[PDB]
């Protein structure tokens, strides 16, 4: 079995383009201007009237400080997640105001499939071995039911739909570690939550080490939006995100 | 290594307690007079001129028919599934006007787990073997990682936390047919909804067994609210359920 | 010159029935009973330990106090509130997790309709007077106007459009402080975040009167779920809830 | 009173960013580019088999045509939207898979608030003139309501929460037709399906206008995803839209 790291990849965003007939502007581009442009339409406060938030950096603490959540709403991010477990993205998909398009194993063989390797056993070749000796394992059996349940559907006329017949009865036998692909698009309210939730001490480990570089990276998009989220190590060597 | 039969149980639905200060009544209780209720609240229509829509299915009918599936979201149906794979789950958990509770493999031993059988291979011992021979392998294996786990983290000195710790790395070698139990939650528009995508042809057959169950309770629960589904058969022996809405 | 009175009536809820192979009771129904069983599931756990969590109210206690809310979702109520304003519905409706029948000025005469006056002028006299002449002015409006589209729009031959076509542009002139009513349901989650949103002091008044009236209500069939909240008066004289969850 | 028109301005789009260890390229950029490239990621199909779906446009009227919408949920389109009433955007909210951000009345100056005519009566001088006599009434109703109710509350010494609280009671006799203005933010499935509901014959004339707008807007920007609905006129001369999806 081959190994598969964690790579997230943003592959989208908001384009921000302001009213003319508004008298507004304000030091910020896109995602972190159209938040400050629909906190503003909702006092029609378009003079900068309180100096001290006079900044979109400002504006928008302001707001995470009230918990005037809704305004983070209209802007979003996309990423393309490879690398993830299918136990992973099992639970990713439990938080419910995100959208997503993932690979399906049911369409797409995976003979060739990799595994995801615990962050628990990262360090221990012995543990590593296991797995990917289990993962072979499971793939040959993927393989050997695949061309049995094909043999199986023989007259189904549409090949297509037979191999996709046999294919998602086989996928039967491949671990949770087997790699999946996942593209995964939030708003900002959303992904707070999300790192809140799956970048806790709490969380299985693999989600932590997901959220958190989510987080990573939608802090370099929206710096004041993520700026109250602290990633801490902890006693065993991790990584958790708090606030 | 045990099989697991599907298994959907209906252990909550809804309970109407019609106001007695509106002068209305139906023939008919639960869910679908809840429904009943709503609409005729959006026109305050309480004295039911249309003999038409005179009855509680009449009146639901209508409600289907003419698109007004907001009032269906009042009335909902709980479930308790069980012998259902991960896999499924892993589908079934897409539809996010569901509300899950889901046996976690974070907190729960798997060491003795059934499998689900896939329904394209359910009449074949042999296919059958191949799947449970290499589950059977897969949960050795996944005993053998417990024991090293625990011994890996045994510098944790909170006992929950460390086979917490070790189950949730373990499990990665737990197959797609592991079984998991579940329960489920929706309103009765949220289950429309998942019956037309799930139990369409080009749907997963486990999945779609699962709709084509979970549509012939909700068809006892609520018969005028789910009657223009129609299970119907295929070439290769297996169901779907299909609504022309 | 009708005024209306806030009025909340429990018309649904959740029925629950055990799966009748799973070796767990408990000193509950319906919502609650169900709630505990969803948790439960979760780590296949059906015994009782601990004299803490061995009852339905101490296991949902629990539950709460580690923030597991999704359990909560499971079991719903619904409500049928008249005597509430239509501004005040108006922020009512942007709370997503609910679902929502509500009276039409569309399709119902709204004639003879009655106002809500706000609370913050309830007492003085003088002020209820400037309103109720001001909505008597715009009911009037809206007759002279209906009157008027309906004779405009007389070659419609179809008479539920022509009203309908009529109404919706006639109740144009109709003040924010309109009765409306509404169907309202929600599961113990969305009602809890919408307690804890709408009864706080940074809510309007009329609003966080429902708000206060729903949580008492939710309390009478389900006291755990929603123990954690308490009723104080503010220095106002008017009550608001809180509950540091 | 001043009456406002109707006005929806796009003020946000998806920029989209292909990532470069991919294989896979398409003649088109934004939203569009974004939505493929979901639809791709699902079958890995990122070669372009198929000449019939190797364009981005062939590409999205087939998972159209096919039911695939999660993938449309990929991008999104924000308006600023002004000149629609009260009354519409209490239609519009109803709608929970869109983000808002609304003007306030208890917190924004409503002393000049401008009206919004009803499309059944833009063409006639006299009913317009109705309309806006009652508005000119109301809005000297408020302020009566409003300088008063300040003075019920200067025991107060919170100003800035003195006018709030004012405000948040004078506001019951301000009319539906007040202008209001908001920010609304759906991705392309929510669009669609806000189209497919209000364009419809069945939709209030002014919610109708404003989604045929939209719709307008949306098309511009991602012509594939939009291009089943088409816009025809009834008999009475307004318009619908309306897909065969
Ligand atoms: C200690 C703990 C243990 C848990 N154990 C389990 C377990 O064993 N098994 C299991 O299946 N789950 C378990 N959960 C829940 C699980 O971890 C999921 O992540 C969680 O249910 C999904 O995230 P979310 O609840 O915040 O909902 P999300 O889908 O992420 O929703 C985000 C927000 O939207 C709102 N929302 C979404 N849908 C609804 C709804 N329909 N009604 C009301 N509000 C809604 C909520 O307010 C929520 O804050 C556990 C949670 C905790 C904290
Ligand atoms: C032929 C086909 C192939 C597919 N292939 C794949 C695939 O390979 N990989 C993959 O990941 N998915 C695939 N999908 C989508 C997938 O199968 C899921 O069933 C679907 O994503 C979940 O159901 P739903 O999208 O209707 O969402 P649900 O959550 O069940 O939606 C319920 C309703 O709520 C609304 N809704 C919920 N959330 C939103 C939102 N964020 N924005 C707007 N509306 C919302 C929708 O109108 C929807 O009808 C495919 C779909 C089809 C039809
Ligand atoms: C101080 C303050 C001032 C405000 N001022 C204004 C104003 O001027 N104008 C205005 O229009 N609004 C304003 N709002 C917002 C408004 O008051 C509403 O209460 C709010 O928009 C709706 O309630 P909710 O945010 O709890 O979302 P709800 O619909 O009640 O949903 C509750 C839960 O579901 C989740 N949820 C639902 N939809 C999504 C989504 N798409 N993405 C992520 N999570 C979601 C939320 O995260 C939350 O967890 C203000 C709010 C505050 C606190
Ligand atoms: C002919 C007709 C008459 C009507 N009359 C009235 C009336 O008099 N009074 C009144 O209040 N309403 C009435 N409605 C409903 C109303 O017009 C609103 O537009 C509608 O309630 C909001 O749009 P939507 O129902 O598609 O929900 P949206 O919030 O737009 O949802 C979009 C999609 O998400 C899904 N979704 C969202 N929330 C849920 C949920 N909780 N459960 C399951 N799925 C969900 C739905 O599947 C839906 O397809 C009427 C509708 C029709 C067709």
């Amino acid at each position: 079995a081959e190994t598969a790291p964690l790579r997230v990849q943003l592959i989208a965003k908001t384009d921000f383009l302001a009213p003319p007939d508004v008298p507004w502007t304000t030091d910020a581009d896109g995602g972190p201007a159209l938040v400050e442009f629909a906190g503003r339409a909702c006092y029609q406060s378009w003079s900068k009237p309180n100096p001290k938030t006079a900044t979109n950096a400002g504006y928008l603490r302001h707001i995470i400080d009230v918990g005037h959540f809704s305004v983070l709403e209209h802007a979003s991010v996309s990423f393309y997640i490879t690398g993830i477990s299918r136990s992973c993205t099992h639970e990713l998909i439990r938080h419910r105001h995100f959208s997503y398009s993932q690979l399906s194993q049911r369409y797409v063989p995976e003979k060739d499939s990799r595994v995801v390797v615990p962050p628990g056993m990262e360090d221990d070749a012995d543990l590593r071995h296991i797995l990917t000796e289990a993962a072979d394992a499971a793939r040959a059996t993927y393989s050997e039911l695949l061309a049995k349940l094909e043999a199986k559907f023989a007259d189904q006329p549409n090949a297509i739909l037979r191999r996709k017949q046999a294919r998602q009865a086989a996928r039967a036998v491949l671990p949770n570690a087997t790699e999946t692909r996942i593209v995964v698009t939030g708003n900002y309210r959303a992904w707070r939550h999300f790192i809140a939730m799956r970048a806790s001490e709490h969380a299985d480990v693999e989600i932590r080490r997901l959220a958190i570089e989510c987080l990573r990276q939608l802090a370099a998009v929206a710096p004041a939006v993520f700026a109250d989220f602290e990633v801490t190590t902890l006693a065993d060597g991790t990584e958790v995100a708090t606030s």
